[PDB]
């Protein structure tokens, strides 16, 4: 619970939590995503996604071109430092990332790249 946190992608195209703070002293983190609320992933889809705020909106970009099948995120996406996959109503994933791949000082957004979503569907994490 010091190195992981639990949110939550409802059909109103929402997370319930803007910040995310990782603690230094973790050696990894984890996120867990569920989707309460009943929309399907083929038209509520909700990934838990992380770059820089720098990589976030061409993250964004190529991963609403690379459709549902890949999870709106292009394969293999250099920026991308963690993500869930992409789920529907009553689904939940989690991910778990090494902390070295941050750094003290760079601003983070996580972020849901379902066509659209991220407009509403975005927050900040930083490493303190
Ligand atoms: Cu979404």
């Amino acid at each position: 619970a010091e190195c992981s946190v639990d949110i939550q992608g409802n059909d109103q195209m929402q997370f319930n939590t803007n910040a995310i703070t990782v603690d230094k002293s973790c050696k990894q983190f984890c996120v867990n995503l569920s989707h309460p609320g009943n929309l399907p992933k083929n038209v509520m889809g909700h990934n838990w996604v992380l770059s820089t705020a720098a990589d976030m909106q061409g993250v964004v970009t190529d991963g609403m071109a690379s459709g549902l099948d890949k999870d709106y995120l292009k394969p293999d996406d250099s920026r991308v430092i963690a993500h869930t996959k992409l789920i529907g109503s009553g689904e939940k994933d989690s991910v778990t990332f090494d902390v070295s791949k941050l750094k003290e000082g760079e601003q983070y957004m996580f972020f849901c790249t379902f066509p659209g979503h991220s407009a509403l569907m975005k927050g900040t994490l930083t490493l303190k």
